[PDB]
């Protein structure tokens, strides 16, 4: 049961509003290996998660201006595999909503299931498969809070098309030799890596990349009306048979200018 | 852990037996949009769930005679997405068993995965896929109570063939232009609606319709020996690619006469 | 949340080390119908689970020498369907590690999904599919204990190849008419048996046999560095459409001699 009341989000949000003059419209959640993205922020202000009332423990929240856009960034995220229920993993997203954030950018490291993928590739997330969600492990599980969103939110249009279009055209302006990949991200609980049988299984379900986060954050963001778009850094080609983080940082930085104000 | 002792079911059952002279042999569980089915009951008696000891909160239980058959009807059901564990969602089924009920009729609103389905269609449930059940979210999870059923109940014959046969022949007597659909119902936790990738995934698993209930009720009913049959009201054709409630009420009403006594 | 501290495993392990002179290098986990495997032990010593501090309740642990190899055997195992979280189901594996065990042999009764399987067949487990694991129901869920293993353990090489090779050559020396089967074991929560739609679904995921255990034990064993190999006794051919325990005991006994010392 969600151990957070509506007021808890509000308290946390007002705490942040009074401790920084920063008023972000964009929020970015970074997983593992994308910490250099926070060093590009100007007029930056960092808050350790441990100093923010109600924030899940263990990692920091960095406010600042990235390529002209005011944003708030999660340096380190939460995972189901660490033991947190999704209502803790996604706590920050609802706080962002209360801060006035309108767009959420999600990033993650993932295993490439699509044969055509190569290490270091950047896959624009066009869709996702939420396996934990099939069994009820859903961040929206429990009473619905109308002040956030509706009881039965649609997820088919989760990854904003306009931003995905900007992403492609922006990538083209970067003059990259490798095309910007695009595909379906499947989330699994973890923490162990998949077996061959499971890897094949996932590929046949239509997934292009596999990871252990993001989906719950996206679901909660869509529920509370945030515009969403994200990317997966293919850190390794998953083996289907028996026997670049810097570029992503630059890319997300450039996209700020393409996000509608 | 099932927060109900065997005695809790018994207490609830005797409470109901002493508050109504009605002695139902058939139980009907209605989801959303099938409330007019309760208005067809004669010599009806309603109990709000809140006045019945032990009943899960938030909705009423209506006793009465439907087309000559004495039955008990759930107007409003419980869902995993609301936060209830399956032992609460399925609490009523075991109570029905203790009331002397022999047949359970389940109904639900569902999304059509089968391309040949049309809005308003009525799909006789021939089989189901219990996704939450694959991860252990099972209403039978925990110590087995032999006074109800066996430890490892078979589910392959869950939807009574004889009733499915009656359903088809009865539908034919109704002179309906649209054929009575038949297929596999897949249950997901919810509450968000599926993405395109998930919708395709489900269709490839062999599911004809998708919903957020019923399966746990059917499993518990089969476990305690109840005869089962049900229907899905296809309220919308699910989109598989990127870019009638009154009739059901009449149908279930007519089928009472086909249920063996 | 894992209700066991590192010290709990240690306490249990030292308790056993001081109550028997036996110092096993191999551990065997037996499910249902493989109890005669314990009667082949010499210089045997039995401990009821109920007399071992910290051991999950309801079944015994038998130490002894099997075909020249000192081993510890679980006669009766734990299942998710009984209500235990995986940290209780897999408690013994970590204890074995602390006892100095290096190899874990897992056995189970399973339903045959592969059409070519026959009742009584013995399927060497080459790989597995962990459905509960896709939703987070993972024995490794929670903080990682480095004294056991790494945060993100690989599972693709879970079933030791060398032992699988020994298994085949050993089976050939047995002069059995039926070949030693080999395949992928898929674990589901249970306790109900699958429907036709689910059975087909599982087969299409690439599973050869279906059961309700083993996978969590294997995962924890691999996490703490144990060599693993196992077998599934096909007790029945699963019906895919709508309408030997003694040999296994002998086989596992013979394989002791093939396990590296
Ligand atoms: N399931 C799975 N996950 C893989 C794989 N490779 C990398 N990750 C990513 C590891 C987790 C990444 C993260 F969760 F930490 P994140 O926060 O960066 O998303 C893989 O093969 N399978
Ligand atoms: N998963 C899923 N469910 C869908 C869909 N359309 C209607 N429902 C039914 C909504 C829930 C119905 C109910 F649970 F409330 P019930 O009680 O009527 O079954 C769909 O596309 N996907
Ligand atoms: N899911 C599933 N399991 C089946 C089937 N047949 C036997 N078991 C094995 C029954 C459980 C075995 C056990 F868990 F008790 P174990 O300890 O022997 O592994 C089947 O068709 N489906
Ligand atoms: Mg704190
Ligand atoms: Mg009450
Ligand atoms: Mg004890
Ligand atoms: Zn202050
Ligand atoms: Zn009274
Ligand atoms: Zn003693």
């Amino acid at each position: 049961q969600n151990g957070y009341t509506y007021e808890d989000y509000q308290d946390t949000a007002k705490w942040l509003l009074s401790h920084t003059e920063q008023r972000p419209q964009v929020a970015v959640i970074c997983g593992s290996g994308l910490g250099g993205l926070v060093n590009k922020l100007t007029q930056a202000q960092t808050f350790d998660y441990s100093e923010i009332p109600n924030f899940p423990e263990s990692g920091r929240l960095v406010f600042g201006i990235l390529n002209g856009r005011a944003c708030v960034m999660m340096q380190g995220r939460f995972h189901m595999y660490e033991g947190y229920p999704f209502w803790k993993v996604t706590f920050p997203v609802r706080v962002f909503r209360l801060l006035g954030v309108e767009t959420l950018v999600v990033t993650n490291a993932a295993g490439g299931l699509n044969p055509n993928f190569e290490v270091g590739d950047i896959m624009l997330i066009r869709d996702h498969i939420n396996l934990p969600g099939f069994s009820g492990e859903n961040p929206l599980r429990g009473p619905n809070e109308e002040r956030f969103g509706v009881r039965f939110p649609a997820m088919s249009d989760a990854y904003d098309r306009d931003m995905r279009q900007k992403a492609h055209s922006t990538w083209k302006q970067m003059g990259e030799q490798r095309e910007l990949q695009e595909g379906t991200y499947v989330m699994l609980g973890g923490p162990n890596f998949e077996t061959v049988a499971e890897c094949r299984l996932l590929r046949n379900l239509g997934a292009d990349a596999v990871g252990m986060s993001t989906v719950p954050e996206v679901i909660v963001a869509r529920h509370c009306g945030l515009r969403v778009f994200g990317f997966s850094l293919i850190t390794n080609k998953v083996i289907m048979d028996y026997e670049a983080a810097q570029k992503l940082e630059q890319f997300v930085s450039l996209l700020m200018a393409s996000i509608p104000v």
